[PDB]
Formats: C-alpha cells, sequence, structure tokens
C-alpha cells in the first residue's frame, strides 16, 4: 500500500474515544518542534489541506524543562484562554531556545506584555479556574495516548503521525508528505 501502519504513521492498539480530531503535542523546550512551528510551518499545511468540519488542537507538555517546562503548559492555557497562541508561539520558541531569556514564570509573562496581552488580563486569567481545567485537558489528553516524546500529533485518536518514515532531503517535501498523511488518516 502506499500508506502502511508502521510507515507513515503508527496505530494506537489502546484507542481513544471521544478525543479531537486532529490533536497536536509540543513543548516549548523541544527542538524539532521548534522547526515544526518556525521552518515548517507544519500545523498551517495540515490544516490547509484538511477537510472542514474539522478542528484542530494543539496542547503542551510537561515532561520537558521541568518547573520552566509546567509554567510554560500554564502559560499555554492562558494563550488558549485568551485566544493569543498565534501572538505568543514564536516568541516563547525564541525566547526559551534562540535566546535564552525566558528562565522564569516572570519572563514567561514578558513575552505576552511585550505581545500586548494587558498586565491585569494575563495575571487574572494565569489564576483562573478556567485556565486550571485547560491546563487539566492539556495533561489528560497526554495521559491519553502515553506520550513520552513530542512533536506528536494524533488523528481521530486512532492514529500517530510518523514523520522518522518520510523523506527528509527536502523540507517542503516533507510538508507535504505529512500534511497529506494526515489528510488520508483523516478520511479513514
Amino acid at each position: 500500500a502506499q500508506y502502511e501502519d508502521g510507515k507513515q504513521y503508527t496505530t494506537l492498539e489502546k484507542p481513544v474515544a471521544g478525543a479531537p480530531q486532529v490533536l497536536e503535542f509540543f513543548s516549548f523546550f523541544c527542538p524539532h518542534c521548534y522547526q515544526f512551528e518556525e521552518v515548517l510551518h507544519i500545523s498551517d499545511n495540515v490544516k490547509k489541506k484538511l477537510p472542514e468540519g474539522v478542528k484542530m488542537t494543539k496542547y503542551h507538555v510537561n515532561f520537558m524543562g521541568g518547573d520552566l517546562g509546567k509554567d510554560l503548559t500554564q502559560a499555554w492555557a492562558v494563550a488558549m484562554a485568551l485566544g493569543v497562541e498565534d501572538k505568543v508561539t514564536v516568541p516563547l520558541f525564541e525566547g526559551v531556545q534562540k535566546t535564552q531569556t525566558i528562565r522564569s514564570a516572570s519572563d514567561i509573562r514578558d513575552v505576552f506584555i511585550n505581545a500586548g496581552i494587558k498586565g491585569e488580563e494575563y495575571d487574572a486569567a494565569w489564576n483562573s479556574f478556567v485556565v486550571k481545567s485547560l491546563v487539566a485537558q492539556q495533561e489528560k489528553a497526554a495521559a491519553d495516548v502515553q506520550l513520552r516524546g513530542v512533536p506528536a500529533m494524533f488523528v481521530n485518536g486512532k492514529y500517530q503521525l510518523n514523520p522518522q518514515g518520510m523523506d527528509t532531503s527536502n523540507m517542503d517535501v516533507f510538508v507535504q508528505q505529512y500534511a497529506d498523511t494526515v489528510k488520508y488518516l483523516s478520511e479513514k
């Protein structure tokens, strides 16, 4: 077959019911995640090829970067609640991995302030029980699929993208293959 279990994707022997249609996991500490976002724009190219009536979800994980990793998961919850994901994703990636100017929760906060979210607004969100449940959701979704590595994408709670089995000579061909795989799995 052109798409084979175990080649462009793997199948969860323990399928997750009620799961989001397209579910991505990342960490701001994760080097391939940095590429996926800034160089490859995976999420965006997947969205462009998906049918529609299909929603895309992206969650942060705790297992990298210890205490700061958990802060970043809460901050991503703040980003989701306020709907400012597209304004903070790149400066969070560069603050953690490029400039190394993110070393504390106050530094994460600065990224939001500089992106124009108001102090008042960020701190209220940060402390809100809407953000608490949102952090819980990120953890539960990761827990549901035994997640030990990122970047990771899961379709319909039963298939997991496997980028290691796609060509990487050409960044653009890699992305189309990844996106076309998501679409194929979507239609499956």
